[PDB]
């Protein structure tokens, strides 16, 4: 039994809800909650912008010092950095951005970050402003986290599709 509240079920591991991550993770402060990171790090907009944002930018300078001492990560890659007020730990994982050009196969190899935790927070990811169809990423997260997984879905219109057109 865990905290996580009005999810619908989707399969024996993955639940869904139409909520804001922030505001989700403010409330049940899970062990771990997943970004939506770049390589870089640089937490400015979607998911990563506003996660940093609740953070007062703590997360962008716990990052910096990550990266000065590491390089970047690699697209499909993760790191486990602080949760700050928002969770225990934050799982930065880099899905492919389309926008960028980045291979979408590289979204199974990014959804197996999850994999190394019981239980997570997590967006759909290379959503939003990563430019990939969020139903597919869906699919992938299903096909893919075997591990316990509630998705945060910011966009009503978008959840209500994802439920309806869930196979
Ligand atoms: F860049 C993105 C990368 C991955 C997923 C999404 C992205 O774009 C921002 C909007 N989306 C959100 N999803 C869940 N919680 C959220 N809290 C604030 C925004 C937000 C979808």
């Amino acid at each position: 039994v865990n905290s996580f509240s009005g999810y619908l079920k989707l399969t024996d591991n993955v639940y869904i809800k139409n909520a804001d991550i922030v505001e989700e993770a403010k409330k049940v402060k899970p062990t771990v909650v997943v970004n939506a990171a770049n390589v870089y790090l640089k937490h400015g907009g979607g998911v990563a912008g506003a996660l940093n944002k609740a953070t007062n930018n703590a997360m962008q300078v716990e990052s910096d010092d990550y990266i000065a001492t590491n390089g970047p990560l690699k697209v499909g890659g993760s790191c486990v950095l602080s949760g700050h007020n928002l969770a225990k730990h934050c799982l930065h994982v880099v899905g492919p951005n389309v926008n960028k050009g980045e291979d979408i196969q590289l979204l199974k190899s990014a959804y197996e970050n999850f994999n190394q935790h019981e239980v997570l927070l997590a967006p759909l990811l290379s959503a939003g402003i990563f430019g990939a169809d969020p139903i597919h990423s869906l699919r992938v997260c299903v096909d893919t986290v075997r591990t316990n997984v509630y998705l945060a879905v910011f966009d009503k219109n978008l959840y209500d599709k994802l439920v309806s057109s869930f196979l």
